[PDB]
């Protein structure tokens, strides 16, 4: 069966594996290897215990065999024997011998086309960058929109940011119905590792500042991303992220100018249909009176709070929550399940 | 002097007094009484120490002259004797005998023209409701914009909300020079007192949940304010508000369609000229990459982040800060100062 | 099957009803009625949606009849039909009708014998205050310790606090082993409902203060309870509490003077043999480097951090974690099961 | 006059420079040089805008004379003309050319005896390690206790930690009245720079975990340091530290067995006395019911909460707050203004 490997057992990598076991439907593929620069013990711990998502529900047993290290993981009536590796520089990795079909490059270090091929130079067949693009990419995918539009000879694939997978669907759907003259996105976002616990030295003089005590307006790769997905949107959309002191779950505030005429009802109605039809696998809509932590550990790439939708004249605004760790995790998985086809 | 009194030594009332002593120019009106349902010591204790604004910078001793309790408040080369009262029902309050010129109603219970007038029956000359009008006000005022338009016959007046103080100048300033077709607002606001520390039974099931580790979107009455202030802007602007774990400071995220050519440079250039000339008292602008905490205890009704301004086509977004409690409190005083003809 | 009411559908009351379901051990009794000032719809929201413990996993069918309201609740293959009520005064409540074998008085408003007797007046056969007593109680129980001391005759009982549920084991185990001359307790508790979001008027001027941004030391009627439980430990034990801005999970820090030889190993080993034999049902011990978050939703009365134990001479210090809501909520049930005719 | 320089312009470094300006008493020495690996601009911004301590009241103007970068800071009727340096290797520093009498080491990378000496070999005339000793130093000092015992043979001087600056004067005062058989310290501390914002890989696995959402029991160098100043205390004192989600201000829970009769009264009475006589510059005491943010920006090396003092038999406990950035930093300034003839 298709063999997958994770480079970087960070938040993303860890949650991905967690998802594999937690996934309601067993993914046909299997993860057989994880690479990192840290000791296995540290990782296991972080995989086992998490402040956000909680104790991982199942045993994890390390075994040394020959000289190779292995995570025997069991959970949800499902096993994986993973091989651990401690190679800093990808190029030397043994993806060749392991017959690794798909690398999940989740280190955030090797985002470029050059640094991503290093995994292919190392004998892997297909890389997926678990972040926005840096320079070149053979395709910029958003499972639920253009996961089909992957050529087979594509090798360096990006699946963009968590933010981008809430934005792209909102935009596509609405442009396809009402038209979008120009849009503007505010993103209310939980904290991210990039920030500092206390005022520290940081390039981002904004993210320099105490994560827990500040509202921090900053930027989002998610615009430049979506412009690679919908190159026509170049010079029509913009926006930014705001960081506030919650641990997890984020929102989008999408203001836009419709080209056809719009009512509140109408916009909400469309988004409800869309969530039951084409985008059923990654969208959901809620009227109920909810707040971020209700959407924690929610595998949708976005949920629309419909009550939040507003309209004055041509101008409108919609609101979507999304677990900014866990949606984007199941989308790295859901995409890998699309390649067997 | 012209004599002012406070009803409700709440988060506002206390800050108003603090501001009276902390303001760089002394006001030509004394605060001669306060009144609250809570014990004097509790009030004093919270007058002296504040989690958001640290210690009060001076002395407070409690005299019992006659049968009457008194506060004796020594700070920044200024003194006040201040009679404490403890009457729920504001019609009993002896504003008559104390010869109160102006009340500030700062409890939140008495916002109807009806309820508020009870201070005038108690023998007050004038009342300011420190809150968006409940039903009617002889006028509704935002210092720096329309404060002038108070007539002598005007008896019940509202100083609206912190949001209103920052949302209105932005509209007047932009709408005049550029022309707002429609505009939408997103208010990122710190925790509010009416919230719940853990999840709790409450009318609003959004503002029922854990204030400190939860994002909660909800309503802003600073729209239903703005419309009494600017009648022209009815159906041209709606918006909503978001609670986030910080303890103070808030942001307005204004997003508007223009009836003219708009560049980022030209928007910011206006907002600057407006702060330099027409609104130098209640406005300011910052080029610097600052965050919420940096504007704590800032007296300006709005500080505009110019590196947050954004243009796509005829649509745009401006970004302004304000200390909710302080920005609003200094405007309260600035107002009572203005009635001296 | 006995029949159990819950005056008070707050953190405790609600998490009681949950644990009944989420528990793998099935209780021979059933919960058949709840009461609260709030209206059914609101209780149901909050029963389903919790910030701390997350989405309730089950369906909740609100049934209205000619006057009576019910709650059909389905989860973990278990089904309850639960009458809802809205009556402030527990004297008038119809426990008579419904054959209430036990009330769980989880409001924290009826803690005297007289106020709790209002439930016996209403027709309930037996009460239990879900707090420390306020005066007379026909016993004060800590499950796993003196739950068999329940006299048949005993009507009004108390189940002390979560804090006391943890302190007492420790004391009893150590004293009955090494002998405790005197011992002091430092409790690090997460925010609680009594606390305020911002500085508000309150009788306890420690708890008046903004809960999110303050280390707030204070009282703890765990001691006053521990004395009612272990009478011989009068005068020898005192302690206090500290509120810090986590949402949940507390820790207890007991420094004691032993009346015999003590060494870290022996201290820990003792607690290990306890968590393995006698107290093994409400106790557990962990060698691992954990933090508060990971014990969130843990059913144990105490979990001892054995890496934290220290000894200098005849004085030593042990350390335990506990979930304040869930630890307590499970024990309440366990005690109800203890009452078997 | 003596000429001070700062290696490491971090939390400590920058607060040190700030304190210089704020002190009512113009110190009899000037800070003439700072050094950081980071870029000047960042260093200014952070020195100007702080989340913990607010805006620096003054103005900084960067000047590049010749090929040297200077900082012209003006505040509180004073000016310093600083030089900024980008030299990571201390041996290569120009302390000799700058005629530096005192380097403040605050990088926390050069705590070792050898490494700190690297400064002296650069022409430094005396070095102060702004941390507990790593290996062994010429002398460990606690201003207000033993700041007189400095010899001119002493060139490597450790100012211990913000914690030790409060632990020592308690222990000293208490042993030297009632005696201390043994004693155990619990420390509740605000968050530190070294913690992670989200769960993360790090050497210590408890400081790996999310700073804003956990109580985190860990360790404290303060005992190791106190023994190098009170060697008699070896074997007679231990303790640990806990990190809670607050920005600043920490407290200490000293529990101790007395060697005489003690009553709560006498203990508080001694500490009141001590705070007026000998330890009057570095100590204070409060009867009031106060909380962390009350003592933010408070230059006392400790303050006792006397309401918190407890007694059972020979065992007693006390409690004291301290600003763990501000206090420590004025002690650095107080230590440098001892050395003057
Ligand atoms: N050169 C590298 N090769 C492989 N994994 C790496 C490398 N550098 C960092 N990592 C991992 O990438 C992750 C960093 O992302 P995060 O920890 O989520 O901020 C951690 O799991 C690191 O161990
Ligand atoms: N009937 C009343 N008359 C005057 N002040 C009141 C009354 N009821 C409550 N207050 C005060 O109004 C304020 C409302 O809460 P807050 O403004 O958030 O502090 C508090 O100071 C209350 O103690
Ligand atoms: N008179 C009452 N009878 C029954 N339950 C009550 C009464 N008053 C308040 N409660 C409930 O008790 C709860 C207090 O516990 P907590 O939610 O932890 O603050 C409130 O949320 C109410 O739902
Ligand atoms: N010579 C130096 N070598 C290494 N780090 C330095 C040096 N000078 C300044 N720094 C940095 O200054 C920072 C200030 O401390 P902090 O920001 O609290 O970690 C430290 O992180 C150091 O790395």
């Amino acid at each position: 069966m298709q063999r997958i490997a994770i480079n970087g057992f960070g938040r993303i990598g860890r949650n991905v594996l967690r998802a594999w076991f937690e996934s309601p439907k067993q993914f046909h593929f299997e993860i057989v290897a994880i690479n990192d620069i840290a000791d296995v013990h540290t990782l296991v711990h972080l995989f086992k215990y998490d402040s956000t998502h909680g104790r991982f529900n199942g045993k994890v047993d390390i075994t040394i065999e020959n000289e190779k290290i292995y995570l025997n993981i069991q959970s949800n009536q499902r096993l994986l024997k993973v091989e651990v590796l401690q190679q800093k520089q990808p190029e030397l990795l043994p993806w060749a011998s392991l017959k690794i079909d798909v690398v999940l490059e989740c280190t955030g270090l090797f985002r470029s086309h050059a640094d991503a091929t290093r995994h292919l130079e190392a004998g892997a067949k297909r890389v997926i960058i678990g972040a926005a693009p840096f320079d070149h990419v053979d395709a910029a995918i958003v499972y639920g929109v253009n996961h089909a539009d992957v050529k087979a000879t594509d090798q360096i694939i990006s699946s963009v940011s968590c933010t981008t997978q809430a934005l792209v669907p909102l935009v596509k759907i609405i442009d396809d119905a009402f038209g979008i003259e120009t849009a503007l996105m505010t993103e209310i976002h939980a904290v991210t590792a990039d920030q500092s616990v206390l005022d520290h030295a940081h390039r981002d003089l904004r993210r320099a500042r105490a994560s827990g005590q500040n509202i921090i307006p900053t930027t989002s790769s998610a615009l430049g991303a979506l412009k690679r997905v919908m190159p026509k949107m170049e010079d029509r959309i913009d926006g930014y992220s705001i960081r506030v002191p919650t641990i997890n779950v984020a929102a989008i505030d999408l203001t836009f100018i419709a080209q056809s005429p719009i009512t509140v009802h109408h916009i909400n109605e469309l988004l409800i249909k869309a969530s039951q039809t084409d985008y059923a696998e990654i969208m959901a809509v809620t009227d109920e009176p909810l707040v971020s932590s209700d959407f924690n550990h929610s595998p949708y790439s976005l949920i629309v709070d419909l009550t939040q939708t507003m309209v004055v004249g041509h101008q409108a605004k919609v609101f979507a929550w999304y677990d900014n760790e866990w949606g984007y995790a199941n989308r790295l998985l859901d995409l890998c399940d699309s390649f067997k086809s």
